[PDB]
């Protein structure tokens, strides 16, 4: 029980936070499980999920430099 595909924002419920999707670079460190062009939230930063699993992710940016993208659940691993 924590929240089934809780999108905690900008952040990661897990803490890391959310890097903006306009922002993301063109070598990126992880492979998303598809195009995310249709996330639809280019200028800003936030879990994006319209189909999937019913649970929403973004790409966070961690303070060791890398940008990967990671599940708004609560700590999905």
């Amino acid at each position: 029980r924590c929240g089934a595909g809780e999108p905690w924002g900008n952040a990661t419920n897990l803490g890391v936070p959310c890097l903006h999707w306009d922002e993301v670079p063109p070598f990126l460190e992880r492979s998303p499980p598809a195009s995310w062009a249709e996330l639809r939230g280019q200028p800003h930063n936030f879990c994006r999920s319209p189909d999937g699993a019913g649970r929403p992710w973004c790409f966070y940016r961690n303070a060791q430099g890398k940008v990967d993208w990671g599940y708004c659940d609560c700590g999905q691993g």
